[PDB]
């Protein structure tokens, strides 16, 4: 917001500090400033070009008229002549030099005139098309004559009158043409200058931070501080297995699926194939009693929805386009949810929005190197759950939202009987549109620690306002909306807990008992 | 296959007029047996030049050892010597030469001869490195010379013979070198046209189709016939509404999707949502039941994948690329599943290879623009649960796949309370690696017509061959298996055929017995 950036600037330069974004506002404002200066003169500049345009414009559409009204029996006493008078001559003569005729015979230029297509051309005519050539001929030639005119040439004929009344209007719009030029050109580079300071200002916008909440903790990734835990690490009697190792003692899954598709990718089969997608109906389900209303999205969104999110620019290097398509492959189905409402005035009765969202899900991993190379819990594609709030403008309804989110995912991970932790999210770490950002972690034996499965978000206003999400409040003005979101479930990096968690001693792997209705038995069959 | 192909000119020709395809036959032969001559011309012409380079490569070796194992004293003996002989100035000085330090100072020499460097250096030195004016050099000037001999220098100094001995073998190499110019020179073109043939040639094989059965009917898709009807089209003693309208009536789509993700996209709400995951949990639960092993898969692959279904190139244009990869979005997990052993020989014990597999699918829908453009008809991202089969080669094998294949799709249809008709698909319309194609469609009314749902076929050892699939029959020969796929189910296009034969007077959809336990109850609740 422009206006708020300028009657805040210590909030704003804060916010910039906290969460490490690299922003000058004071060269952001600047731009601004400048932008609006080069608008203004580009609008001056405009005027002029268009008074002078304005000036010749008349004088084509008075003589376009007179001749489309000269009359019939006046074309056939022109035509009538082998032998014309010199005035009238003249005339025919610069008309035929201006249609570009390449003929200067006589008998052939009187022919024109009674064409079919002679006014027709006469009207469609534009002096745009002149050259310079048939311009500097038509000063050289015709109009330095003094009966070149429309005063001698009328007394001789009213056909041949306002043919030298079209001719001069047109010279004079085409010598305006050529004045007007420079100042055109000028234009042209003004207003190409100006495009670009637009979309340089535009996108130091979209980096404007929302100041974080106050009890974030303040600094990199490395300030991230656990505020809770639930459960436990298992104690096995055996020597417990990685879920690797689980998925190839029974035959769960297909290795060979990298050379089909490369590297991050997964297939599962048998019982785990099926546990996969009973867990993402389980989630769902689960969901809907919840209050949050079910839905099935496509994978895939244009710019604009990345836009309003935040995905973009700043974490475009994540997502995949689909080439020689304006469409990208949406890493969550925040960026569809998002997108829904944009551009509607919400009736604040609605609120709040509560959506989840199931969508397949597709990440780049660019820049992933080294991390988590094997196994389910870094891929390309995988499918999730997700949890979209919708809010009126208050800290209240946000907070609410918020706890709600995170009871939920909470709720699901205690139905899936395993062990983890809340951890509060550093201002630096954040991302810059959060106010509060809690994730939750898994215990995984393999790795001896917890690993994200949720991430609860709340943004205030910040996505609203990139995505134009407004309502109108009981007071009747429209404001923009507060948005949340968090993940409800995704696999099969949950399935990774489950297998180690829930392995039993003859390599099996249990069911927890709120998937026992979905899955029909207690324990995976080693397929 | 070539000498198979050629030894029937007639069967693949028949084949080619049968299937409408666009195949001269002729030219790929002639391109494969000109092919073969290039090849010839390239085996000869490599074969000349490294003949030329083993008269001086095993001298340059020898002369490379002698040099390393000259002993460390013979070292000292020519390098702390105060005036030697002239035989041995003329040794070593041909050695600065080559090595790009040419002088006569012995001081220098002396000086060179000593650094740690000087023997690594010979040892590693290249024949390539030396250039015009030292080849020229060492012959005017040392070659010519009548004690730059290695006997007649082997004498006075040890460690300088096997100096001249490897100065002589890299002025041969170099020369040779030098006259394989031009040779080396024509290999690079030939061999370019030997690759860009291949391309051509192998190009125009993947045209190749596969002959149909003998009980296809001949012709265009006028030709198809209707081999089987169950159930009977609906009839309503209300007005039915089309399933676009149903769903409306009862909140369960968002139309907004489409300015959020483009046309020919779809998002389902409410208990649609919920009933689209059921029926592929169904569909799932069915083909395992039946036998065949449940998979998950990813939605994407490698061009080779393609290629060895036959998506690619007949169809490329139907599929989705995804940018600044080497990877595809597939429109049919049938693409990951042919590949998975793609290279492998399976053991005969292992076959038949029955595979349920999900994933979400893509496609451009490029070319049918115009058709379904409204509804869950043709969208590009779907659902889909594919059955796929690889077998013996046999026709045993494979007709009782297909027949299996065939009813596992008609009892999912059944068991959705579905009409359903199949139909016999005619050679000119099965696609080029088809052996059998059985389409099944489903009544929909609001269009008064059925509707393809499943498409059933069997290629034989079509894809095979282009995946290179293979296994080891009870005799112990390797030999190209046969493939088969069929789809189980796949949403949203099912649901218009579901909301259209399911809807009530009170304009509700009821829920087929079978997805009762799977929807916790019997009919569609709105929003
Ligand atoms: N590449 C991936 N593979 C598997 N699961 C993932 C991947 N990226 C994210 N997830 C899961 O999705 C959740 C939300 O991710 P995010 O939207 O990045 O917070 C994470 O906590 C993980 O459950
Ligand atoms: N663009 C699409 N939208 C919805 N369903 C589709 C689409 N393309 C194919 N299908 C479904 O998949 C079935 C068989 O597809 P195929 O694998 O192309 O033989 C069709 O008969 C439809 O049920």
């Amino acid at each position: 917001d422009l206006k708020r950036l300028r009657q805040e600037p210590e909030v704003f330069h804060r916010a910039i500090r906290e969460k490490g974004v690299a922003l000058d506002l004071e060269a952001l404002l600047a731009v601004d400033e400048q932008l609006h200066k080069q608008q203004e003169v580009i609008a001056d500049k405009q005027m002029s070009v268009k008074e002078d345009l304005d000036k010749v414009e008349p004088a084509v559409i008075e003589a376009q008229n007179a001749v489309k009204s000269i009359k019939k029996q006046h074309l056939v006493e022109v035509r009538s002549m082998a032998n014309p008078p010199a005035a009238v001559k003249l005339a025919l003569e610069s008309i035929a030099l201006l249609l570009g005729e390449s003929t200067t015979d006589w008998k052939q230029i009187r022919s024109i005139i009674m064409r079919e297509n002679f006014i027709p051309t006469i009207v469609n005519f534009s002096a745009e098309e002149i050259s310079d050539a048939i311009r500097e001929k038509m000063k050289k030639n015709y109009m330095s004559n003094p009966s070149y005119n429309y005063e001698i040439v009328n007394r001789a004929s009213l056909a041949a009158g306002p043919m030298v009344k079209w001719a001069i209007a047109q010279l004079n719009y085409a010598d305006m043409l050529k004045r007007v030029e420079p100042l055109r050109n000028e234009l042209q580079k003004l207003e190409d200058d100006a495009k670009d300071n637009q979309q340089k200002l535009e996108a130091l916008l979209l980096q404007v931070p929302l100041p974080p909440w106050p009890g974030a903790p303040v600094g990199g990734e490395e300030a991230n501080r656990e505020i809770k835990r639930v459960g436990g690490p298992p104690e096995f009697s055996f020597p417990p297995l990685d879920h690797v190792a689980l998925m190839e003692k029974n035959g769960w899954w297909e290795p060979r699926i990298s050379q089909v598709s490369g590297s991050r990718s997964y297939a599962l089969k048998g019982d785990l194939a099926l546990y996969e997608l009973a867990l993402l109906r389980f989630a769902m389900d689960f969901m809907a009693r919840r209050g949050f209303l079910p839905m099935t999205l496509p994978s895939y969104a244009r710019e604009k929805a990345f836009l309003g999110t935040g995905h973009f620019p700043a974490y475009r290097d994540q997502v995949w386009a689909i080439a020689e398509t304006d469409l990208y492959l949406t890493g969550t189905a925040e960026v569809v949810l998002n997108a829904l409402h944009s551009g509607e005035i919400l009736p604040y009765e609605a609120l709040p929005l509560r959506y989840a969202g199931y969508a397949p899900a597709f990440r780049s991993e660019a820049g992933s190197f080294g991390k988590d190379v094997r196994g389910l819990m870094r891929v390309h594609q995988f499918h999730k759950v997700e949890q979209y709030v919708l809010t009126e403008a208050s800290l209240e309804a946000s907070d609410r939202a918020f706890q709600e989110l995170l009871e939920n995912a909470e709720e699901i991970l205690r139905l899936l009987e395993l062990p983890y932790r809340l951890v509060e999210v550093a201002t630096g770490d954040m991302g810059p549109g959060k106010w509060r950002q809690v994730d939750i972690e898994v215990y995984l034996p393999s790795e001896g620690r917890y690993r994200e499965t949720h991430s609860c978000s709340a943004l205030l206003d910040w996505q609203a306002r990139r995505a134009n999400l407004r309502y109108r409040d009981p007071e009747g003005r429209v404001r923009y909306a507060y948005t949340l979101n968090n993940t409800a479930l995704a696999t099969p990096r949950i399935l990774a807990m489950l297998l180690e968690n829930h392995q039993l001693q003859d390599g099996r792997v249990r069911v927890p008992q709120a998937l026992i209705p979905y899955m029909g038995k207690e324990v995976l069959e080693p397929g």
